[PDB]
Order: structure tokens, then C-alpha cells, then sequence
């Protein structure tokens, strides 16, 4: 379903592109194509084509007419721009290396810290996409706002990712700590706001629908994030694109967490003696201590029981909704 | 009378800081109390001040509510918050040092990159405050929609300011692209955004009217940015607040421009050799090849020059809007 959408999806690119690019500002605007071409291809699309996806499962396809698709697909990009925002500016703040099986943008030769104004402009243009094409929506200033209040939480969150892993310096990462984090930092944008989107363009906008929607989408946005966690050591950078940097910068790491809780206070001190700090030595043993105590399979545990529950949560409050919307989403991760 | 109204403008910060001050959030929102107070205060308050001198007189005093009043200078302060975030950017991008007096924000221990998430965070409060003190005005929209071109058009702005201005490599220094990037970079957010936003405030929203206001307001900027490019090198940091970089940072500066426009063959091979380049001797090189051209004279002689012009298209575009509305800003520069 998202599969078969994906080629139209990506098609819709170049005309993004075209519509976002006065001969004065000529050079700015052949410097915005690349930072676009750069920063928006190359993932998996998920949170885009959740919009155009959930858009499809909600509206009559007697209201779907061709300009009615258009802007689903904008909005499908407009939130694949606040992706690209915020992953140009994450990778410098984490001192990663690869995104989507390429060097980070600011790592690039010639751009550098240059790669801040390049990542705002990115931000810009979902605002100037849902002018162009959704001024005259009765959903329009909605869409606006949740796109703002949107960056707002993650940005909050970020805050708390970056508060809580100090550059140099464990009684930290606790839990109640975790859930908080990763709420802000991911939950909100990459599960509420594409389906959130695709209901003010419907015309669903009820507080108790948008909050039942909400209470399902954020437990799989933390489930998303313990994911990427995980991925994060253990995953293969062949398929994820992208270099681990989690013990390195000293991050709150569901891994960190669990660990933590199960840890004897000899192992405590290996943790203590040799987390946050760049020696790749000392990278390898934390890895072989989240080995010792079997993470990788709590983990396939946590998983299991996290997808039961965010299933039960789908039959308790899915409804007016159809649950596809969601068990789509769901299965895709 | 911006004198007057400084006082009253400044104590309404500490409302600011406690409107915007969920017991999970708590240290994130600890973080930004920190953030608002280093980078909001500390400047002239030029640009939000702005805001509420020009709403005054706009406004009849018999709709100067207080409530109608609260809200000019929560509009003056989203204004400055808009200016922080720039600031905070912009000395990551130069490779500044010192701003309003102390050290950048990124330079403090203990911040550095993270002081990216803090400057979306300083934008993401502009949003905040406009819905929560005007989400009921009819003007909301037109303040959103301001505030969200004039970030676009400031960074097209400064995407042309870094494109000419590579790290390590004078052909390219033209008049026709200084205007060009002043006008994008600083000319519409520093002169044209205080004051529309004030005349939407004050319901005047015809085309016309912000065309014409337009007009006198991005010559202000222009002339307001080549000041700026003159105090970085023959300013005091004492009264600046901030140390120059824009020769080491191989700037389109205004002095590099008239320089060039300048030179004997020979002086453009001095400039050649020593420009853009971090070495002190070299610097002073170029400085004293400004002053054995009278630039600083010549900068005198074109600061005249322009005020003229822009009393002149004060005369020709104010009405029908109070000339003291422009007379009182250029007064200030
Ligand atoms: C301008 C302020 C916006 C900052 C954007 C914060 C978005 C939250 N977020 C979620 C995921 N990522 C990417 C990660 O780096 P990963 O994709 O593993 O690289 P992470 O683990 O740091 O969370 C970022
Ligand atoms: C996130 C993208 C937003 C970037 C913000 C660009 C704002 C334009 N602008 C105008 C003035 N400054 C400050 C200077 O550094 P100066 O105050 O002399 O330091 P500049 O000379 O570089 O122009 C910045
Ligand atoms: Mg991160
Ligand atoms: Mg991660
Ligand atoms: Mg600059
Ligand atoms: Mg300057």
C-alpha cells in the first residue's frame, strides 16, 4: 500500500523542485536545488507517504479529485522537509559521518557549518508549498500551526537529548527520563503530524479524534525511536544508511537504559568507566557488555510486547478512523 | 520617543519569559529561560521597539486598549526574538567572537553546536507568543505569514552572503551583488517587518500602502547594512559590542567593494594577497590599504548622500502614513 504509492510519490519531486525554484537571488535558488536534492531523497519516504496513504483512506474518492492528490503530495513533501531540516542539523550536533548511504551534508567539502542556513531554508520551504497550494483550504491555517507546533516539541526534545548527554562527562538516564525524550523528540513528528495532517485535510479536526489518534501514535513513535536505538549498534550500515554515534556522544540510549537496570555494580563501573568518549576501544566494550547481558534479545522482547500493545490500542480507539490508517503504518515498521 | 518607551518595552520581558516558562519539559524549558536571557536581551531593541512606536501612532489613542498595547510589544518582542535567532546563527556561520558585549553564545563552555537547537528554539517562541496573545485578531494570519517570508527571504539572503564568500578562495565582489545580498539579508527583517507588522496591527493591509512603505524601508536597510559593514572594521568593539571578522571571512563587504572600485592595478594585487585570510598582518594589510583610499571619508561622504535619498522617498511614499513613522527610525540611524 505504501509500496505501490511510493513511485508517484517520488515522481512528484521535480515539480516540488520546479515550483521552488527575481534573477537577483538566481544563485541562492540553484544552491536551494542542491541542498533539496542533497537533503530530501534517499529515505524511506514513510512519513510522506503516510500523509498521501491515510489521505486516501479518508476522504471519498468522489472528493478525490486531481487537485485534491496534489496537495496531499505536498503536504506528503512539506513533511519530508521538516525530515530534512531536522536531520541536516541533528548529524552536526551529533558529529555523524553518513545519512542515507552518504556523507552528511556538513561534511562535505566546501559546506561545513554552512549546512545551518542550508538546513532552515529546507524548513522554509514547507511554509512557501502550503501557500502555493493550500492558501485557499479551509484546513490551511490548521496545517500551519501543526507544522509549527510540530517543530516546537521536537525541537524541546532535541533540548532534553542534548541536556541529558553532556560532551565530557550515568545517574541520568533513567526511564521516566527516556520516555519523555524520546516523545518530544520524535513522537510528534514522525507519527502525529503525518496522519494529524491528512485529518484537517479531510475535515476531521475534533479534539477527541485528534487526541485518540494522538494516544495511539505516540506509543509508536517511542517504539520508533528504541528502534533506532537499537539500530544504532546493531544494525548492519549497509542497510541503515548511517554510522552509530550513541555511546560516543554520551546519549540516553534505550541500551544505556535497560543495561543499567541490569547491571552488576562491577559492570556498572566498566559502563562509568568507559561511556561517552570517543576511543574506539572503549566503544567496543560497552558493545560487549550490552552483549553480555543480552540486550539484543530484550530488545526482540520489548518489541513483541510493544507491538501487542499499540494493537490493543488500535482496537480501543481507532474507531471513527479506519484502523488500516494505522495497522499500515504499523506494519511498515 | 523610542528613548521613552525603551523602559516600558524592556520591563515587559520578564512576562515574556514567564509566559512562555507538562512537568516533563522542565529542564528543557529551564534551557530556554537561559537561552531568552543571554540572547534576547542586550541589544538596542531597535526592531521591536519599532513595532510599538509605529503602532502607537498609527492606532487612534481611543483604540490603544491596554490589551491592544500588550499585545503591540509582545509583537515588538517576537520581532527580537526573530533577531536573536539570527544572531546566535550568524556567529556559528562568521566565526565571531564576541556580540552585545560578551562572548557568542556558542563560544560559552558547555554550548557550542547545541546552540543551533537554541536558535530554532528562540524561532519556535515567536509562534508560541502570536497564538498566544493574537490568535483571535483578524491581522493573525497576516503576522504569521510575515514573519515566516521575511525568515525565507533573510536566509535566501544570508545563502548569498556564504556563496560569495568562500573560505579559501574578488571577481565576484560587484556592486549590483552587494545590493543584492543587503537587501535579502537584512533590508526586509530589520526595516520592513517592524513596521508592517505594526500596520496590520493597526488594520492597513492594502498592497499599495506595504508597497510603498516598502519602498522607503529596504533603502533603510541598505544603508543600515553598509554602516554595518563600516563599524566592523572601523568601529569600537567597546561600543559595538562585537569584534570584526568580514576580511578574514572573505566578506562582500561594502569597503571591499568601493576598494575595488578603487584600485590602482597594483592595489588590487595587495588585496588579492591578503584577503579573506586569518593572519593579523594581513588583515591590517587590507585595512591600511582602506585607509590610504579615504574610504572611512568616502563612507561619510555616501552616509549623507543616502540619508538625502531616503528623505526624499519619505516625501514621496509616506502618505498617507505619519512621516514621524519613518523620520523616527532613520532619526535612530
Ligand atoms: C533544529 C532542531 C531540530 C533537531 C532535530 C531533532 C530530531 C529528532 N531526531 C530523531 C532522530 N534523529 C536522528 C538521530 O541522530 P538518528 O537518525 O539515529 O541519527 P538521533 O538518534 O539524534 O535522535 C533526530
Ligand atoms: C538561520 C539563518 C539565518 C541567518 C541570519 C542572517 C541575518 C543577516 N544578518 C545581518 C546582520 N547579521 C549579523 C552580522 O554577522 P553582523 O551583526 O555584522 O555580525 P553579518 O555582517 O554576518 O550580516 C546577520
Ligand atoms: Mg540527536
Ligand atoms: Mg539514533
Ligand atoms: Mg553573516
Ligand atoms: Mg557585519
Amino acid at each position: 500500500v505504501y509500496a505501490q504509492e511510493k513511485q508517484d510519490f517520488v515522481q512528484h519531486f521535480s515539480q516540488i523542485v520546479r515550483v521552488l525554484t527575481h534573477p537577483e537571488i538566481g544563485d541562492a535558488i540553484a544552491r536551494l536545488k542542491e541542498v533539496l536534492e542533497y537533503n530530501a531523497i534517499g529515505g524511506k519516504y514513510n512519513r510522506g507517504l503516510t500523509v498521501v496513504v491515510a489521505f486516501r483512506e479518508l476522504v471519498e474518492p468522489r472528493k478525490q479529485d486531481a487537485d485534491s492528490l496534489q496537495r496531499a503530495w505536498t503536504v506528503g513533501w512539506c513533511v519530508e522537509l521538516l525530515q530534512a531540516f531536522f536531520l541536516v542539523a541533528d548529524d552536526i550536533m551529533d558529529s555523524s559521518l553518513t545519512r542515507r548511504g552518504q556523507i552528511c551534508w556538513y561534511q562535505k567539502p566546501g559546506v561545513g557549518l554552512d549546512a545551518i542556513n542550508d538546513a532552515n531554508l529546507l524548513e522554509a520551504c514547507i511554509y512557501r508549498l502550503l501557500k502555493l497550494y493550500c492558501r485557499e483550504q479551509p484546513y490551511y491555517l490548521n496545517l500551519i500551526e501543526l507544522f509549527l507546533q510540530s517543530s516546537y516539541q521536537t525541537e524541546i526534545g532535541q533540548t532534553l537529548d542534548l541536556l541529558t548527554a553532556p560532551q565530557g562527562n550515568l545517574v541520568r538516564f533513567t526511564e521516566k527520563r527516556y520516555k519523555s525524550i524520546v516523545k518530544y523528540k520524535t513522537a510528534f513528528y514522525s507519527f502525529y503530524l503525518p496522519i494529524a495532517a491528512a485529518m484537517y485535510m479531510a475535515g476531521i479536526d475534533g479534539e477527541k479524534e485528534h487526541a485518540n489518534a494522538k494516544k495511539i501514535l505516540l506509543e509508536m513513535g517511542e517504539f520508533f525511536q528504541i528502534q533506532d536505538d537499537y539500530l544504532d549498534l546493531f544494525g548492519d550500515p549497509s542497510v541503515t544508511g548511517k554510522i552509530g554515534t550513541d555511546i560516543q556522544d554520551n546519549k540516553c540510549s534505550w541500551l544505556v537504559v535497560q543495561c543499567l537496570q541490569r547491571a552488576t555494580p562491577e559492570q556498572y563501573q566498566i559502563l562509568k568507566e568507559n561511556y561517552g568518549q570517543k576511543e574506539a576501544e572503549k566503544v567496543a566494550r560497552v558493545k560487549a557488555l550490552y552483549e553480555e547481558l543480552d540486550l539484543p534479545a530484550v530488545f526482540l522482547q520489548y518489541e513483541e510486547d510493544s507491538y501487542s500493545h499499540i494493537m490493543a490500542l488500535i482496537e480501543q480507539y481507532a474507531a471513527p478512523l479506519p484502523p488500516a490508517v494505522f495497522l499500515g503504518l504499523a506494519r511498515k515498521i
